């Protein structure tokens, strides 16, 4: 229960944005909330005053949804960082500002046990887990969303009040709504989560921690491979695409023996000097390093460029923060991001289209890629309603980003991806419309120009391509839990006009 | 706050756990316990010493050499379940458990109070092995040594008994456990006892008793600036003369009350192979001039050079530019690397110059990633007496770094020669060490070298003991005596007592 931080205070500069620098906040105060009760009291103010408030967890968003100049308070969770295991409730509690970092290594290294959540080990858990999302052990063992057990939320009702409620995957549950909302509804629309509770959904499970939750592998072979981009023409560049759109489209059931299989293909500018890709499999069962061979020839089956491989064996937790999986730990450029589901690899157009984009001269920005991120598996043994994460049969995720350092180039690079992505999704009205060969996009990726006539004309709104027909039954937790819309942002699920 | 099961072999957290974050090192423990408090680790520890076996701490696990992972160890305790940082109002000054790692205590104490301590760069050291061994950080030049800021420190000790037991050392003087608490400013992981929590504050008598006021402020924004030079088309001269440069930069500008105690930079004298040398600076940026002071200090650098150095500067709030890699490194710990390290209380001497050119443009070896890093150093570090501490180096401008890194461990003798004969050289005129009291002062302890205790390579006559403590060694040895009298604790460059 502390002194919050305003203009001229020490911390104000850090504490008013996130990761993402893009976006600079003015809130009057940013609260480091304390407890559930101390969150209360600080809605209760500002809901009485008419104040707009948002919450910061992990400040990954992609977008400026809790950096908007409108945002009068915010709510920091950086206090709230604990992960442990509720031995009342028979789950692992991870409080919001837990990032993933600390959760993978507390989980781990206490019971052996983990979830199958992003890569980024400084990304929140607050704004993570709600929203779905992908990481590496997701065919193995589904979406993070398929262990939330219970939510802890703070909520707004019609008269204003706040008050905490604990809504759980029972569903009988007075509450059950609410906790369906939190799997995979996406941050800063219901409430402010203080933790989560995950758990396997398995009724054979004896109490004991370490069966409580699903075990990684115990070591992974990784592979960084490389081709040069100096000898790819278009012809080997759609080869080696094909080659790895068939090989996803062809194991990436949830029966597959390939579950234990994760890749990143990351289709780069031309101009970066080389085409790379990053492989994890378990390296515990029988023939692991053949196995892994077959995928790598698979992609590289015929492309006439021989890539450079190189294979590293690593014990779990210490791969988890190989910079090949976790990624770089830089947030300090500019980025725009944009994402889509595909049911389908890549056809013959979009191809040719990402090639074009990539290797142009009309653009000029080595930091362009198209990632191709292996999906499915487990996460599409699970019914699409089942909770709020629609998307049950996609082999791939695809991310679409560019980065750069001057504000002052804003426009030409958010330009050359808008237009990247709208010629990729041309056939569609420039979005990767559900149901087709694509299916929509995932909220932990949030991109306002889905929302923009300019740039989606394909006559589908922005909530179909996150939730598809989960939309409906959001709409209805918004109306229920958030009457008077105090979670908003320029993607946050809203009720029918009325 | 319970105890768990430990982790034997079998388990499968062994392969993680039996290792820290050098991968050279795979321990062969029996046994892990995650110790969940001090009680614990009195049983853990007190088993293990009724039956003879060998124990180690492991905290962030970023020690640079086989301290912990040795094949000896038998029973390991591993911090990672005491990892909490907050205020502690019983004691009046800041808690840090042993198992938090650096990046978290930064951000809880900045986010939370507004405040810092001055250590290391890298988010994932522990605090366990790194407070009690000094160390150095951007900060350094403008706040001290960490070590000035310790209060107190909890600390489960072996007796001669063989019992084991907790005590609490503290800063205050008459506290007869005074002794134990001075050999935690500098003494080094390893040595005396399992630390489980440090309580770290200013030592100002006229500061009122509030968390946002008992330890330092940092710089709530600050310019960084990477600068590289290309290799090719730099010849001798022009290496030396850029050395040479920053040498005498940090010679005139390295005081206590120099105005330039808000810059902090490591220059990077790299193998030519690798394309480029590098330098990386951090300076205050909410003061009048500061551009300005930053272009100043970047134009004597390359003043006279030839070689136009690409560079650019960008500015971020505090708590943000910690985690920028050029200050914070890249977080990869997947290679193998064997690192030295040198106290300068002057620049390189042209000697010293040509041989770094010879060895860094060698064909005679092949690696890219071999550095000699010389990092901005003294400022208010020199401002506090050489006795008041275990920390007796109070007087040097620059911390040198020298190290190389790899892949293959069939390839381990080649680079552990060629960074052992670059050391070497650099030291001839001193028995191959940097020996201390002259241009040189010692080395430091969290950059730990065995080869220092090696007469193969110490040619010196001064033993390893007096190159990391210099004096102070005769006092870290009474109380090595007083508190762990059966020398549990210990390890290739461990403190010891007299032989008797
Ligand atoms: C920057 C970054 C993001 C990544 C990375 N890797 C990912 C991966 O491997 N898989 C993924 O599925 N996603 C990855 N992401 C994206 C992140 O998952 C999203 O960026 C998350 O939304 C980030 O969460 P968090 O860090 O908490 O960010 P915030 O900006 O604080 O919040 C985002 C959003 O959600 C709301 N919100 C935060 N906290 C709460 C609580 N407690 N209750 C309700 N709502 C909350 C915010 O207000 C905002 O609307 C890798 C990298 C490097
Ligand atoms: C890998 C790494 C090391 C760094 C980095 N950056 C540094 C910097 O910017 N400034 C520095 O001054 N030092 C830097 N270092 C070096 C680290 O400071 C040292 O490597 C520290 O000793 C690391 O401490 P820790 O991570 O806790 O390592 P451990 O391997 O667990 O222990 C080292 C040593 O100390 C003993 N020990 C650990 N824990 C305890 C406790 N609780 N009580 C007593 N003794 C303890 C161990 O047994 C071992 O002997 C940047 C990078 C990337
Ligand atoms: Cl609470
Ligand atoms: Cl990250
Ligand atoms: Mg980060
Ligand atoms: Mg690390």
């Amino acid at each position: 229960h502390i002194d919050s931080v305003a203009p001229g205070d020490i911390r104000y500069e850090d504490l008013r944005r996130g990761e993402n620098l893009r976006f600079v906040g003015d809130p009057e105060e940013i609260h480091l909330v304390g407890s559930a009760a101390e969150i209360e009291q600080v809605l209760s103010r500002a809901v009485r005053s008419g104040k707009r408030v948002a919450v910061r967890s992990g400040g990954h968003c992609y977008e400026d949804f809790v950096a908007n100049s409108d945002v009068r308070v915010v709510m920091d969770m950086s206090r709230l960082s604990a992960v442990g295991f509720d031995e009342e409730r028979g789950a692992f509690a991870v409080e919001a500002g837990a990032t993933l970092g600390a959760v993978y290594k507390t989980l781990f290294r206490v019971w052996g046990v983990t979830l199958p959540g992003g890569a980024c080990p400084d990304v929140g858990a607050g704004g993570h887990i709600l929203g779905g999302g992908y990481g590496p052990l997701s065919r193995m063992h589904g979406s993070i969303v398929d262990y939330l057990h219970a939510v802890e939320v703070v909520v707004v009702d019609a008269s204003g009040d706040a008050r905490t409620v604990i809504a759980t995957r029972e569903p009988s549950d007075p509450n059950h709504d609410l906790w369906w909302a939190h799997t995979g509804g996406g941050g800063g629309n219901f409430g402010v989560v203080v933790r989560y509770w995950l758990r396997t959904a398995e009724a054979d499970v004896p109490p004991e921690p370490g069966r409580l939750l699903p075990r990684p592998p115990a070591e992974v072979l990784l592979n960084t491979t490389v081709w040069p981009w100096e000898g790819l023409d278009e012809a080997a560049f759609a080869r080696l695409v094909r080659n790895h759109g068939r090989w996803f489209e062809q194991n990436s059931g949830p029966d597959s023996p390939w579950c234990d299989l994760y890749s990143v293909l990351a289709l780069t500018r031309s101009q970066s000097g080389a085409l790379a890709m990053t492989t994890q499999l378990d390296a515990t069962g029988p023939d692991a390093e053949k196995r892994l061979e077959t995928y790598l020839a698979a992609v590289s089956e015929g492309v006439g460029v021989q890539p450079h491989s190189d294979t590293r064996r690593l014990p779990w937790l210490h791969s988890t923060r190989w910079p090949g999986i976790a990624g770089d730990g830089d947030m300090t450029g500019r980025a725009k991001i944009k994402a889509a589901y595909a049911r389908r690899s890549f056809d013959d157009r979009q191809i040719g289209t990402l090639y074009t984009r990539l290797t142009s001269t009309d653009y000029d920005n080595p930091a362009g890629v198209v990632a191709l991120i292996a999906y499915g598996g487990k996460v599409n043994a699970v019914p699409a309603d089942r909770t709020a994460v629609a998307q049950r049969d996609s082999i791939l995720k695809i991310v679409y980003v560019t980065t750069w350092e001057d504000p002052a180039q804003d426009p030409v690079h958010v330009r050359w991806i808008r237009e990247l992505y709208r010629d990729v999704y041309a056939d569609t009205g420039g979005v990767p419309v559900p149901g087709g060969a694509a299916d929509g996009a995932y909220v932990n990726y949030p991109d306002v120009d889905l929302a923009d006539e300019e740039w989606n004309t394909s006559g589908v709104p922005w909530s179909e391509l996150y939730y598809k027909d989960a939309y409906p039954r959001l709409q209805a937790v918004k109306a229920r839990w958030d009457p008077r819309n105090v979670f908003r942002h320029a993607l946050s699920v809203r009720v029918p006009p009325a």
